[PDB]
């Protein structure tokens, strides 16, 4: 006999489908950051990486399965072919290469509508019922060509959103007030980055609205500016590009966070990318950012913020342009 | 009044010294991963990051700190200058570019002998009763070199050693024999990579040893070749540097495990490069890997574990090698 | 030679004083209920126990040390004598017999000031710069009692007060709108127990204020009767006494994330009594409970709640029934 | 229209299933310390709780579900009827009285086997496909009783066995050699309690045998005594009896150990009670401890352990002395 067979008597052979599957799609900076982040949370049984490039990806996947003494997830598997995302719970989108200088919003929409074409029929076909977590961008748009794509019920397709704009905003919040961030509360909604809004209404500590102690709050006639926090949140994601290229920390404990709701069907609130149709005077098939309770079954409910006239004449802009973009797209 | 002073009274300014200070010096991709499994572990009150580099230092700084809402580690700093670094508990030196291209890999002793020079007399500086956790290559020799330059006992100055070999090789282990590596016990020690030693005698399952079961274990006569789980082990470091370039996430895991037992006085035992002079016949300051037992007060124990002629000659000859590139170096 | 020395060879036999120590005094249901708790979330390095009672201090003691394999904490002591207790950070007391049936307020106040006179001269002997956390009833009271007897500065006196309510306030509101209670924002201040107050302006989910869209919500002519949800936080209370005994795994869940903030110098916002002369129309020497930065040096700061006449009359209410109570005691 | 319904729209109200839930039956102190400790480790999405006395049934529920600001586990349920565990992944059974003074081992079989002959159906009926851990005295007994009755495959039905015993024989260990006890390696097998057997032979630190160095371990021509360290764990069992009349924080803990490597298909190797007919010449279908794989099958394998003649002769004789007890029991 061999030494496993004289050490180890079997009792069953009988594998198991993998119960707490999730998957990544693209390995690069966000990627492997959302994979770090989801393995030290011990969110998944089993974790597979999908990529173009493979050589990468079986280094990515080698350099995680030797940190697994460390880890509780006992299952590290990867390849091209999507046989490997088999019934995954949850699939993130971190595909295609980032944005490149010098390169438009238009040209990034066109090179990543093209491999969603390829990606999101791949992933359906082997995890038909699983919560699709769109993070690449205009992540706005990309979650609405994974939503049209794969024919999946709206509260099964998640973009990431506004979830690292508001995280960014309660970081920046809570060292002004020196206060951690978790006890500074704050939403920054509509579409993410450059055109998002925050909603300066909802800004409070220990449920004392800010707004209410200080009117000009958020206003451009503010004696102290309060609006620098919003502004700082754009400044400071361009500011991290110019300085190391890109992010990845930020977004992928953002990611983790929202992997944890979902995984553990926990109800909690966050700023995700959804099905917005039917609000704030918005009739196009367009996905924005509003509080959203994230379970099992992905987006079971959203949370109706009262928004100020201006505050909805922000989120119809950003859908009049997102829906002007989408019309054009051929899938 | 301003807003924070409308919203927030003050009953003391009084600031106050970090309990449980980490620093990282070297915010390559090892750095870095060490940075987000000891934040991920909430190990540490306060993280200071120290590089040459600035632009890229702020940036990994910024994108750390944008994370701060899923993470229970309120300050992050950074720095060119060691008065970020002030009173840390823990140093970790992950500094020096990796081994590049038509380098030797001895070619790293002279460059990262020059920057210990003045990197290691500004943490001494700054945190004068700190450990010091070397991880930069040749990780035994710098270890040394760490010691020479510090002046530190020798239970503050650690070296990462073997530590990632015996993770590596507890993986495969697992691999071979359908258990978690946390249930597959064995160890490798003496010098760090591709001289390391595997201790046959020690390999086991639940106190069952390998080598009683099957005497051919370690022998070239052993028909199940598992000697190649050795081989694998620096086999695959090369074939992780071959696929993507480096090794950060199994190396950052194993750093924030050892992290985790100074930094919680916890007195497990682990594989890392400690002043073996008086062992094994050693009569030279050199760092090898035994099992160490760490704590507080760093490596305050070390395991003497009972070694065959063979494995002993391997320590000896790692001995003789390292003190003659050591002799030779000028303080 | 012994074993351990022909096994093990020792570097340094000296030991520090205790670098993150909690001590919890009275090892009854809340007691032991905080001590699980503190170390199922790693908050420290040595766990001290004290009570009167030997046999069942030391019975506890070894029950928590026969799971040192599960845990994280290398240190479990207790003892009558607090020599035990010497150097600790944080420390909690949930002292005295709880309340008996037929036992009034005043003759609990009686007995736990016979105790703490006691007490708190044995705490401040052995940790004169500990941050003192009252638990034992009346909290409000027996904080105020605390930091008269200590000596201490108000910051390193902390009382329990309301961070029960509110946990159970938000347990309840999260029931009724299908919402997990983290993100179910609502604070109950001032007396801890029957005399809390619903800040009713502060409840809301995402920023969205539940009294701005239901302007009868906490009043008596309310439909839905939203008033009931802090109505059964005092029901609930009494509910869980007449099925149980007793209240242990909410109190100990609570005090432990108290503990976590006070350890890791976080900085979050917890509803807890602290001294409110000079809040409120406010001028004796009482503890009540208003949203306090929790820290390395206790309350660092206090969040200023907006109070409608209703909520600020029923705080001087509580001030002067406590006052009433206060002025009579002798210690 | 309601509050909630202003608050929140709804996406979809489909009632869905927990994925990971866990009953547990008995809420005793042994219990409510798993519970306490399931929560803590977020092994669960779903908690159950199940006794015959309703009072305390609720009381416990309420206090669990007060404390879930500070989990993550969103569902907490009771009842008298089985209908509240209905898919349950697993099931602990810590019901029938604590064994009374002056209490036989008969006795305490007979009335527990009478309270599982309506317990075991009950669970079967609504969770077909859990694994069953028995917990409840005499456990090795007990697992055989609800194999019996179940008629599960040997796989899913876990005796919680040496877990314990291991543990504070490991606590001991870690004692005795100033280490860790997760670094301090030994097996105590066999008949869980009074009976069980140290296996000498796997006891170690860093793969270095305690008797290989030295040779009297385990005798009476022990100068250190190092029998002891098992006799101990038996007089610790007793003491902690003595003095605060039961245990529950460390059996509470060894259960989350167990049910975090079944709830997560970990695959770690722990001393469970599983059916040993076929080794160690028993030939009775009777449950002693082993080093088992545990995962989502339960067990799926085993560790044959290399017993001395003396061992295996003390296996044997317990394995007749249960069969002897378990031929006379009525179901
Ligand atoms: N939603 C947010 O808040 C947010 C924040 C930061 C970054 N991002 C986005 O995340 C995306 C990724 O960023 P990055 O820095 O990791 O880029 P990256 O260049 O480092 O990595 C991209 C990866 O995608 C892979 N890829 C390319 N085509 C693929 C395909 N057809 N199938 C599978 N994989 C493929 C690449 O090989 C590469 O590994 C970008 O779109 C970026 O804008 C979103
Ligand atoms: N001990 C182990 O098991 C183990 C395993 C893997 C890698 N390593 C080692 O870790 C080291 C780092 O690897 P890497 O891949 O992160 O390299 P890297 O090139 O990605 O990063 C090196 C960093 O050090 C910085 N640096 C250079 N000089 C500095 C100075 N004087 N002060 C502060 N910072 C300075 C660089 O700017 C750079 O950011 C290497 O020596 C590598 O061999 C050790
Ligand atoms: N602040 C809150 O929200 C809150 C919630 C629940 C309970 N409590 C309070 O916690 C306290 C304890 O409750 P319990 O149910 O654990 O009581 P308990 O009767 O179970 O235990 C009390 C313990 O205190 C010990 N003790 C008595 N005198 C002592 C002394 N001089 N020194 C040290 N220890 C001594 C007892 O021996 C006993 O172990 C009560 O006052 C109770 O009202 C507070
Ligand atoms: N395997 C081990 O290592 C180990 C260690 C310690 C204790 N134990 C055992 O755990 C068991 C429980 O101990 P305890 O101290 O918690 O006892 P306990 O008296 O405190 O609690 C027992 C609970 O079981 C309930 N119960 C009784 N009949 C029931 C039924 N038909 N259905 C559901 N619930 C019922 C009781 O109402 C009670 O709540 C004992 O058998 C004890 O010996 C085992
Ligand atoms: O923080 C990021 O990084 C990216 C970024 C940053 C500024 S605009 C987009 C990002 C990530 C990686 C690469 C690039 N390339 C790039 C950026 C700007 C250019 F003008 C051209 C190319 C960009 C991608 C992205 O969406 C974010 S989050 C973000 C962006 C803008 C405002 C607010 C937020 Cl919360
Ligand atoms: O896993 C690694 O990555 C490095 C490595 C890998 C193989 S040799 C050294 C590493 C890290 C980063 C860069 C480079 N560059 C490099 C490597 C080999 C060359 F021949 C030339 C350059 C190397 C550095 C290192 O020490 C390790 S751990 C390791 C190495 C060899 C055998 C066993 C182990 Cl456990
Ligand atoms: O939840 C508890 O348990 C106690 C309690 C409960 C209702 S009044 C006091 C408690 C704890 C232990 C024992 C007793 N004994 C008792 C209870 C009622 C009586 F009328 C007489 C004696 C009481 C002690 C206490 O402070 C709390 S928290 C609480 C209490 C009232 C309202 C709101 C909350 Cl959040
Ligand atoms: O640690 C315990 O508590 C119990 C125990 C302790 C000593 S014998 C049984 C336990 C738990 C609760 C109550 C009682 N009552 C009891 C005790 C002794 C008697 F003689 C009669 C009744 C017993 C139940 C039990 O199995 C254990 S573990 C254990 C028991 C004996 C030897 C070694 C171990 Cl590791």
């Amino acid at each position: 006999a061999t030494l496993k067979d004289q050490l180890i008597y079997n009792l069953l052979k009988e594998e198991q489908t993998p119960q707490n599957k999730i998957t990544v799609v693209g390995v690069g900076a966000v990627g492997m950051a959302c994979a770090i982040s989801i393995l030290m949370k011990d969110l998944a049984d089993e974790l597979a990486l999908v990529d173009v490039i493979e050589d990468k990806l079986k280094g990515e996947m080698m350099d995680l399965q030797h940190g697994s003494l460390f880890l509780r997830t006992p299952k590290i598997v990867s390849g091209k072919d999507y046989n490997v995302t088999a019934n995954s719970k949850l699939v993130i989108i971190t595909a295609g290469a980032r944005q490149q200088e010098g390169e438009s919003r238009l040209n990034l929409v066109q090179r990543n509508v093209n491999i969603f074409k390829f990606i999101i029929p791949n992933v359906v076909k082997y995890s038909p019922n699983c919560k699709l977590l769109i993070v690449s961008n205009p992540v706005d748009i990309l979650t609405y060509v994974a939503w049209k794509i794969s024919g999946f019920p709206k509260n099964r397709v998640i973009g990431s959103g506004c979830n690292l704009d508001s995280a960014r905003f309660r970081y920046l919040m809570g060292e002004r007030l020196g206060v951690h961030p978790l006890s500074c509360h704050g939403w920054v909604l509509g579409e993410h980055g450059d055109s998002s809004v925050p909603v300066w209404s909802g800004m409070n500590v220990a449920g004392v609205s800010l707004k209410t102690l200080h009117p000009d709050l958020g206003t451009d006639k503010d004696k102290e500016q309060w609006k620098e926090v919003h502004k700082q949140v754009v400044e400071s994601a361009y500011e991290v590009i110019k300085l190391k290229g890109y992010t990845s920390w930020a977004i992928g404990l953002s990611v983790a966070d929202l992997a944890e709701s979902i995984m553990k069907n926990l109800r909690r609130v966050h700023p995700v990318s959804t099905m917005i149709k039917g609000l704030y005077g918005i009739k196009d098939d367009v996905f924005l950012s509003v509080p959203c309770i994230l379970g099992q079954n992905g987006i079971s409910d959203l949370v109706k913020v009262t928004l100020t006239s201006e505050e909805e004449a922000r989120l119809k802009k950003s859908a009049d342009t997102l829906w002007g973009i989408q019309k054009e797209l051929q899938f």
